[PDB]
């Protein structure tokens, strides 16, 4: 705020402790789980659960590849487990209960969304 203790903010809103899903530099189709390792500027530190920190990269605070927990399933993709972990075994909730961690909020990814329908045609819901 202009009035008051001068001093604007830079951080996007991320925090240390919130889990999320990102994309691997070796493939733009593979989605791996990552955990906030640091926060600064208009970027965030992404760590590879199981891997070493040295193998950490900073992504765009407003990136599209990155998504909140339980995203892959939302859209319709298969998330890949961490180092030494299976997709069928890896259970977010299970990992979120042991580390008393809370999946990152959707407010951090409120950049990309879908536009409302023109209110014309309507398709059924297959299931």
């Amino acid at each position: 705020g202009s009035s008051g203790s001068s001093g604007p903010y830079n951080k996007n809103g991320f925090k240390v402790g919130m889990k999320l899903e990102g994309v691997d530099p070796e493939h733009q189709s593979v989605y791996c789980v990552l955990t906030v390792a640091e926060v600064c500027g208009y970027r965030i530190k992404l760590h590879f659960d199981g891997y070493s920190d040295c193998y950490d990269f900073w992504v765009n605070a407003d990136a599209l590849d990155i998504h909140p927990v339980g995203w892959c399933e939302k859209t319709g993709h298969k998330l890949h487990p961490p180092k030494g972990y299976k997709e069928e075994e890896f259970n977010w909730q299970t990992y979120l209960k042991t580390c008393k961690a809370q999946a990152a909020p959707k407010s951090l990814f409120e950049n990309q969304n879908i536009t409302v329908i023109p209110s014309g045609f309507s398709g059924p819901s297959s299931g």
